[PDB]
C-alpha cells in the first residue's frame, strides 16, 4: 500500500470522524428544538458519513495501514439554525477540497480502487452540499421563520 | 394526401409543442434546484403532456405524407424566479391557444375532421394548463410569494 | 462550477437534444412504414437520449449554470433505413469525440463528478454504436430486403 | 323527426359499411383458404369493426324515426391476389371517407351535432384503415410480394 | 438541570465515544483478520455503545447542558486478540467505574431519571465485561488457537 | 479501435485464462482432499475469472480486435494447501501489475469506457487478494492443520 | 491406481474438451457480436456443456490418482464466417468422437467401467453436436445462406 495514499485516506477518514458528531449533534440539537424534520435529515447524514468511515476503515487495513480513530478534528456547531446549516456547508467544502487532492495522489500511483471508493464518497458530500445551499436558498425566499415552520412535522 | 395548409398549421402547432417541451423540462428542474418540489413535480408532468401532443402530432403529419419539422426550435420563454416562470408559460399557452384556434379553423374548412378533433383535444389540454396558471399567480396575490412558494417546498 | 466544464456539459447537452429529435422522428417514420421492431428500437434510444439531457441539465444548474436548450443543432435525418442507420451512427461519432473532450478537460480541473457523469453517458453511447455497426453489417449479410422483413414485426 | 338529408346521408353511409363488411370479411376467409392466415385475421377484424359501425348508424337511423336500408347492397371490390385485394380494400375505403365528409357537411349545415359525432367517429377508423392499407402496400413495395406474404403466413 | 449532573453525563459521554471507536476498530481489524465471529460481536458491541451515547446527548440537552463529542479521550488499542479483549476490559471497567460515582451525585440532587439511563447502561456495561471475562477464560480453558479458530467463521 | 489498448485487454484476457484453469484444477483438488470449503470458494473464483474472460472477449470483438483464446501462459499448481493459495497470490499480483499498465494506456488514448471495465476487474482482484492475505494469516495464527480442519466442511 | 494408459485417455479428452469450449465461446460472442443472436446463444449452450465434461474427466483424473492437464491447449479452429465456423466445429467434433471411441476401447480392455460410461455419456453429447451441425450445414443448401442467417437473427 502507497504510504501517501494511507496518509491521504487517514486525513479523509479524520474528516469523516468530524461530520458525524458535527451532524449528530445538529440532529440532535434540531429534534430538542421540535423541529423534527431537519433533526431526521441530519441523523441520516451522520450515519451517511458513517458508512463511509467504515469503508475508508477497510481500505485502510487491506492496504495494511493504521486507521487513525483517535484525531477528532474541530466539530463546527452553530448555534441557530441558519447557522447549522452553513456550519455543514463549511465543512463539506473543507472536506470536497481535501477528496480532490486525495484523488489525484491515488490517480498518480495508480491506486485506482482507492481513486473509485473517494469518488464515490465525492459524489455523496457533493448531493450534501446541493442539500445545503437549497436549504440557504429557500431561506432567502421565504423566510427564516417559514423555512423553520417547514421543519417542524417530519 | 394532406391538404397543404393543414400540415404547415400542423408543423406550427409541433412547433409550439417542441418550445413548451424545453421551456416547461427546464422550469420544472430549475425548480428541484431550488427545493420546491411540488413545482418542479408539476411541471414535470407539463413538460411530459406536450411530449404526448408533439408525438400525436408527428404521427398524424407523416400519415398525411408531409414532412415533420423537429428542426426549427422557436423561442423560449425562460423567467428567473417563481413568478416570472409561471407568466412566460402563460404567455407561451396564450399563443399556443390561439394558433390552435386558427388550426381547427382551417381543418374546419378543408373539411380534414379527424386533424381537427386531435387539435381539439390538444386546446382542451392548454386551456386546462391555463385554468392552473391562472390559478396559481391568482394565490400568489391572495396569500403572498413568500406563503404561496411555502406551500410548493414539499410534494 | 468550473466555467469551461459548464460550456463541455452544454455542449453534450446540445448533442443529447439533436439526438432525442432525430431518434424520435426517425422511430415515427419506421412506424408510418410498417417497420414496427424499428420503430420501437428508436423510440427506446430517443428516451435513453432524454434520460441523459435530464442529468446534464441537473448537474448544470447544481453547478450554477445555465442549462441552454434553445440552440438546436443539424439534424441528420436519413430518407431510407440504411441512411437513417448511418446518420444515426454518424451523429453518434460525433457525440462520443465531444465526450472524451469533455472528460479530458474535466479530469484536469478535478471535477470528477462531472467525469463520471460523461463516462456513463459515454458508454451508453458507445451501445448505441455497437447496436448501429451491427444492423449495418446484418444489411451486409443477409441483404437490404431480408434486414427489413425481420423489422416488420415487433 | 330527424332532418331528411341527414337520414339519406346516414343511409348511404351504412350502404357503404354493408359492402365493406362483405368485401372484407370474403378477403379474410380467402386469405385463410390460401394460409395467409396473418392477413386473414387482420381483415376479419375490419369486417367486425365495419359491423359495428353499421350497428350505431341503424340505431341512430332509428332514432331519428329514418328507415335503415339494409336490401340494397352496393358493387363488392374483390381481388384475386393479396395486392389487388388490399388496393380494393383501400379504393372503397377512399370512396367512404369521401361519403363521410359531405354527411358531416350537412350534419353540421342543420346542427344535427350528435349525428356528425357519431359519423366523425366512423371517419376516424376508416383513416386508421386506409393508414394500414397504404402500408402494407408500401412493404410490397420496401420488401417485395413474396417477403411480404412470407411474413403474413402465421399469426 | 443540575450542574454537576450534566458534567457527569459528559463524562459518561465521553467514555462512550471511546468506546464506540475502540470497538469499531477491533472489529474492522478482526475482519481483516479473518476473525468474522469475533468481528461480528465487537461491530455489534460498537452499535450498542452509539446508542447509549444518543440518550446520553438527548438527556443532556433536555437538561439545557451542552453535549460534548469534542473531547476524544484515549483510545486502547490492542495488537493481538487477547490484547484486544483485554483493552475492551480495562475501557468497561472505568467506564463502570464512573457510572457508579454518576448514579451516586444523581441519587443525591433526587436527579431519578437520569439516575435510571445510567442504571440502563451500566447492566448493558455489565454485560460486557461478562462476555469478555468469559472470552478470556476460554482462552485459558482451550488454548488460543482453538478460541480464534472457534472465532473465524460467523 | 486503439491498437495498444486491445493488445492490453488481450493481454488481460491470457491472465485471466491461466486464473479460470488454475483456479478451477485447485478446487476439484481440494475436493478430491476433502477440503470442501475451500474447493467450493477456489470454484467461484474460477467462475468469476471466466466472466471478466467474456466480457473482455466483448470488449475486443466491439473494437475490432481479435480475442487471443490460443495463448495460454503457465498455470501456477500448488501441491499443498499452503503453496496452491500462495500461487494463487502470485498470479494476482501478476495480474493487478498488468491490469494498472492497460489502465494507464487507456487513460492516455482517451478509452474510458475500457478503462472503466478494466477497473471492475481490478476491484475484484484485489478482492481475491484481501481474501488471500486473509487465509496466508489464518494459517500462521490458528496453524496449518486447525485451517485446514476449518475447510473441511461447506 | 488408475490404470497408466486410461489416464493418458482421459488427459487427451481433457485436452479436446479445452479446445472446444474456447473455441465455441469464441464462435458465440463473434455471431452475438454479428447480431446473429441465436447462433450466439446457441453456441454459448454448447461451450457450457463443454466446461461440464471438462469438469468430470478432471474429476476422475484425481480420483484415479493422476495429473490432470489443463496447461496443454491445442489448436483453436476458429472460422471466418458463419459457414465456415459450423464447419470448424464439425470438424473439431469429428476428431473428438475418433479420440473418445478409442479412449472407450482401452476402458473395456483394462476393465476401467466406470470411466468407459463416463466417456460414452460424453460421446452421446458430442454426437448431439454433430446432429445440430450437419443440420445445419443442410439448412444452408435447402433454404440458401442468407435465409438461414435471417432465421438466426432474432434469438
Ligand atoms: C429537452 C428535451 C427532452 C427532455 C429532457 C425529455 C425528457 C423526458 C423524460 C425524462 C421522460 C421520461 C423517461 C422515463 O423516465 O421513462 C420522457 C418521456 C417521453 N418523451 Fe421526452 N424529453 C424531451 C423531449 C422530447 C421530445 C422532443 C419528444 C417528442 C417529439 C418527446 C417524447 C416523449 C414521449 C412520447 C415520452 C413518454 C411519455 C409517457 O407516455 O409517459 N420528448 N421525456
Ligand atoms: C348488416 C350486416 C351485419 C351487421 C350489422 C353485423 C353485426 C355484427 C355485430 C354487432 C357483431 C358483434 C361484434 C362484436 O361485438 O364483437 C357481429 C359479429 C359477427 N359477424 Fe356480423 N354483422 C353483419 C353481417 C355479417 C356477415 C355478412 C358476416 C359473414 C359473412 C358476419 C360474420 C360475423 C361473425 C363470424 C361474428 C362473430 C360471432 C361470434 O362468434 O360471436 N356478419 N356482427
Ligand atoms: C458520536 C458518535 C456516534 C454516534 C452518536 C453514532 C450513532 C449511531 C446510531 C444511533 C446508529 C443507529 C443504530 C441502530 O439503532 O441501528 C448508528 C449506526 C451505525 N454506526 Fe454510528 N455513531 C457514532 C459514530 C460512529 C463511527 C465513528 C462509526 C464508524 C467509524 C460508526 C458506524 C456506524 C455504522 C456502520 C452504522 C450502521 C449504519 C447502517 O448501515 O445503517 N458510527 N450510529
Ligand atoms: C478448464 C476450463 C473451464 C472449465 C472446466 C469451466 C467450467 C465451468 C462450469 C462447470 C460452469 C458452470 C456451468 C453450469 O453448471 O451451468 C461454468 C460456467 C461459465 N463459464 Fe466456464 N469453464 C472453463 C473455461 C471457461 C472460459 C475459458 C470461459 C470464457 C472465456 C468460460 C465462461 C463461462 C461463463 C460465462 C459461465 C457462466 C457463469 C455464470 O454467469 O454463472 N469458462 N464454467
Ligand atoms: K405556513
Ligand atoms: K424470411
Amino acid at each position: 500500500g502507497d504510504k501517501k495514499v494511507i496518509q491521504h485516506l487517514n486525513k479523509i477518514l479524520g474528516n469523516e470522524l468530524i461530520a458525524i458528531n458535527q451532524y449528530f449533534l445538529h440532529s440532535r440539537m434540531w429534534n430538542d428544538w421540535g423541529l423534527k424534520r431537519l433533526g431526521a435529515h441530519e441523523y441520516h447524514e451522520s450515519i451517511d458519513e458513517m458508512k463511509h468511515a467504515d469503508k475508508l476503515i477497510e481500505r485502510i487495513l487491506f492496504l495494511e495501514g493504521l486507521p487513525n480513530l483517535q484525531d477528532l478534528g474541530k466539530l463546527l456547531i452553530g448555534e441557530n439554525t441558519q447557522e447549522m446549516l452553513q456550519c455543514d456547508l463549511n465543512l463539506e467544502l473543507k472536506a470536497t477540497k481535501d477528496l480532490r487532492e486525495a484523488i489525484v495522489h491515488c490517480e498518480q500511483v495508480h491506486d485506482y480502487v482507492s481513486r473509485d471508493l473517494l469518488k464515490d464518497i465525492l459524489e455523496s458530500e457533493e448531493e450534501h452540499i446541493d442539500y445545503l445551499e437549497t436549504q440557504l436558498g429557500l431561506i432567502q425566499k421565504v423566510g427564516l421563520e417559514l423555512y423553520l415552520q417547514s421543519h417542524m412535522h417530519e
